[PDB]
This record gives structure tokens, C-alpha cells and sequence, in this order.
């Protein structure tokens, strides 16, 4: 039932798993370049987030996913019927926060997180800049209700930092999804705030980070190192966009092959 | 029953759309409940669960990286409200469990209706400008004795926190769920209950939240009451009762009962 509401796929073989989670707009497929270079070492589990236009609509419970915690049980009934042990966990921006979350209600099932453009809370704040005001939010997302797809044909190159053989692939994942559903997910991936709770993250974190990322200012990638309760370590790379795993593969699956085999301290 | 369904002994009970969930305290069981429940089920659908780490549960389940935060308990309330509720409850938490409900409903505020805390603290330990009525140097000495003479801890700790007397069915029950417990997990449980700071998080607490406590409870210092009360996010209103002991649900459950079936009933405005 889990496995088939999320497009589980299982590959490769060994005694430790690596689960990919992928973020907005995306399918399990934007790790493409990445799974190839794991199987020989690793058993690899994917997984699609609930909303992916790869997943059924009837199972997007509004309420359920207007919250960040109703991804990070998605993701701990994953882990709990297909995995045994610790796994490593690589999870792009939301379901970074998503593995975040997960990791402190089951600290027992992860070896690390390695989070590609991580941001514990997109909205403004006082002492705290995450990118984006408010008034600011509200004004995407009516545009994006009223004029969906004009809206998605302007945002999602900025997004990649394109616009163009670069965004073709995230724009068909992304028009894949159903247009309330997508809205949604926005939402709830713009008013997340995990600010309160890393301090209670405790296994070793690893922080990877576009230095051009339009969604997540460069500060964060410091924010995070700062206020995990683990240990953590921080890699930046000279990449342009928020998916650097899909636009630049070539230098960005180098640096998460470094971070998943090789461990802090 | 369901996985998460029998690692936590869910029983459901009563009648009625609306949903009460009871949580017990540290070394209690879901019988703690057995003055509560009665009076209940003729109009309210009634969730009864142990807490992981309670002596009824598997130890196999206990982790104690795991289960050292709110979080992690939090979490298996979540898992439990999910998996038995489909609308908003009313959520009756006794000390631990009122605490992991105020962190349960951070993540999940739309699962609740109100909280109803009896005997919280968000702190038990002394800090500079905040009374949690413990010393570090004290928790420090009863975590080792804890360790050290584990049952002659629990013997002299049992009857000054529920207050009463040793040759009543309160003392009774509580004697039988405390000692129960596996020790290592006890002493887990007990580290964690120590040790937990919810002050910041109060703030972040939206729901509605009815504090009630005992006013002359061995852990708890009616202060405390007062300091939830200005400190949570949302609405909250304070109830003291004329009992003693920590846990008065189960050793004078003719003050408590009336006392938790208005909180119950009412929201917070009546
Ligand atoms: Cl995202
Ligand atoms: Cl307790």
C-alpha cells in the first residue's frame, strides 16, 4: 500500500540503503544521475512525495499536507516497511526538512542526512532572512491559482536559472502535477518553520548548497551548521539555481557521492 | 490490532463523534484512567494508549536515542491520532503525556480541539530566572541513586509523589504500573523527564488549553500553572483543585472527575 502510493522503487544491492528524496515539482526520476553511481555499493530506495503528479490525487489529504509532519510520516512508513537498521538519507529542499523532522522523531533509523539546498523557513523574519516577505508570498500564490500555467512558465526557469534545455525535464514534472494539489504543496513548502526544532537534530548532517540559488540565500547553509544539535558539515558549490542535481549534474553528483560515502570527523 | 495500535495497547471505548484521548504520566499505564473513563463513555468516544517505555509495552520498541525528546513521543501520539481519529480531539494529558500533547499539537494543531493538562510543567529544573522546583545537584543525586539502588529509590520516591496511603487501592495501582517498568527504560524515562525544556516552545502552542493542577502536588509548583498560562500561544485558562499528590486522577478521583468533565465539556470562554 505504501510502497505503490509512492512509486517505491528499490535498486542495487548491500548492507546499507541510500533513500533519495526529491522537492517540489519533481518526480523520483531527478536523481537519475546519481542512482547509477550508488548500486554497486548501495541498495538505493526511491520514492516520489505524495502530490507528485506521479502519485495518485486521491491520496493528497489537504489538511494532512498542509504540514510539514504529514510528509515526514509518508516518508518514516517508507523507511519502516522497505528498510532494516540506519540509512542515509538525501533529501532536496523540502524533503530535506522533511528527513530533518523525520530525524527527530526516529533518530534510531538515519546514519545522516545530506540536504541539497536546504532552507528551514523560506518567509522573512526578524532576526532572520529566508528569502522571501510575506505580502510577497501572497502575491505568488494568487497569481499562481489565477494563471497557473503562466505562472509556472516564469517561475520555474528563474528557479533552475534558465530559460533553455536546462528547465525542459523540471517542467514536464512539474505541469504533471494537478493544479490544486501543486498549489497546495507551495503553500505548505513557503510557511514551514523548522527553526524550532534543529537544535533537536541530532545525527550528522551534511549541507549542500547552490552559491546562486534564488530560493535559498547563502547564509542558510551557515544558519543550518549553526543551530543543528549534531555534528554537521557545510560544502558549497559554484553552481546557478535551486537543482543543481538536475541542471548541473556533473559537478553537483560528485560533491553528494563525497558526502554519502565518507562520514563527519 | 494495528502496528502502532499494539505497541501502544490502543483501546477505544464510548460513543459519540467526538473523540477524548487520555495520556498517562511516567510510571502509570492507561488503567490510571479507571475514575475518568465511566463517566465518559455514554457521550464521548474514549482512546486509551500506554506511552512507549511503560512497563505493558515492549522494551524491543524503546529507544533511548529515541525517546531522550518530547519529539519522540510526540511522534507516536501523532501515529495514534491518525491512525484512530479522523476529527478533532479532545486530548486529557497527565504531566509527560500533557507535554507531549502541547508538542503534538505544534506539528499536528488540527488534530486538537483543546488540551487538558493536569499536573504539567515545561521545566522541571531550577534556571536563573525560572522556578521548576528542582536544583540541578537534586536530579543529579536521584538519577544516580536511580541507577545505583534502583527499587529503593522507587520505594521511598512512590508514596511521597502520590501522596497518599500506602493501604489504599491508589497506592496500589500506582506501586504496581511504577514498578512495572523495565529499569533501564525507567531510568531513560526519567532522564528525559528531567531534562526537557519547553519554555521555548510554549509560544508556539495555538490550541486551546485548560491547566489544571493539584495544589499541593510534590512535583509540580503552583506557580507553574500561572507561568503556562503566560506563556502559551493560544488561549489557556487555570484550574487549581484542593488535593495532594502528584497524580490526583487516580488518588482523589471524586476532586479530579468533576473537575476534568467540565474542562471537557466546556470550552474555554464557560
Ligand atoms: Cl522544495
Ligand atoms: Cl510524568
Amino acid at each position: 500500500k505504501v510502497g505503490s502510493a509512492h512509486n517505491v522503487r528499490v535498486l542495487g544491492s548491500g548492507g546499507t540503503t541510500v533513500v533519495l528524496g526529491h522537492g517540489f515539482g519533481c518526480e523520483q526520476s531527478v536523481w537519475r544521475h546519481l542512482v547509477p553511481h550508488l548500486v554497486d555499493e548501495y541498495r538505493v530506495l526511491l520514492y516520489d512525495v505524495m502530490g507528485a503528479g506521479s502519485t495518485n490525487p486521491d491520496y493528497y489529504d489537504f489538511v494532512r499536507y498542509s504540514t510539514l509532519e504529514g510528509h515526514a510520516h509518508d516518508l518514516l512508513a517508507i523507511l519502516e516497511e522497505f528498510t532494516i537498521g540506519k540509512c542515509i538519507f538525501v533529501g532536496h529542499s523540502l524533503s530535506s526538512m522533511v528527513g530533518a523532522m523525520a530525524s527527530i522523531f526516529r533518530p534510531d533509523l538515519f546514519h545522516k542526512l545530506v540536504m541539497i539546498s536546504a532552507s528551514p523557513r523560506v518567509l522573512n523574519s526578524p532576526g532572520y532572512h529566508g528569502g522571501l516577505d510575506q505580502k510577497d508570498l501572497d502575491q505568488f500564490l494568487v497569481a499562481m491559482e489565477t494563471n497557473y500555467k503562466s505562472f509556472l512558465s516564469g517561475m520555474a526557469p528563474l528557479v533552475i536559472g534558465c530559460d533553455s534545455p536546462a528547465f525542459q525535464e523540471y517542467s514536464r514534472t512539474l505541469f504533471n502535477m494537478r493544479p490544486d494539489i501543486s498549489l497546495s504543496m507551495a503553500r505548505t513548502i513557503n510557511t514551514y518553520d523548522m527553526r524550532p526544532f534543529l537544535g533537536h537534530v541530532t545525527v550528522p548532517c551534511h549541507i549542500i548548497y547552490s552559491r546562486e540559488d534564488p530560493i535559498v540565500p547563502v547564509k542558510l547553509a551557515e544558519y543550518l551548521h549553526q543551530n543543528l544539535g549534531g555534528k554537521s558539515i557545510v560544502e558549497g558549490m559554484s553552481t546557478y539555481g535551486h537543482l543543481p542535481h538536475l541542471s548541473a549534474p556533473e559537478v553537483t553528483i560528485p560533491v553528494l557521492l563525497r558526502h554519502i560515502r565518507q562520514d563527519i570527523v
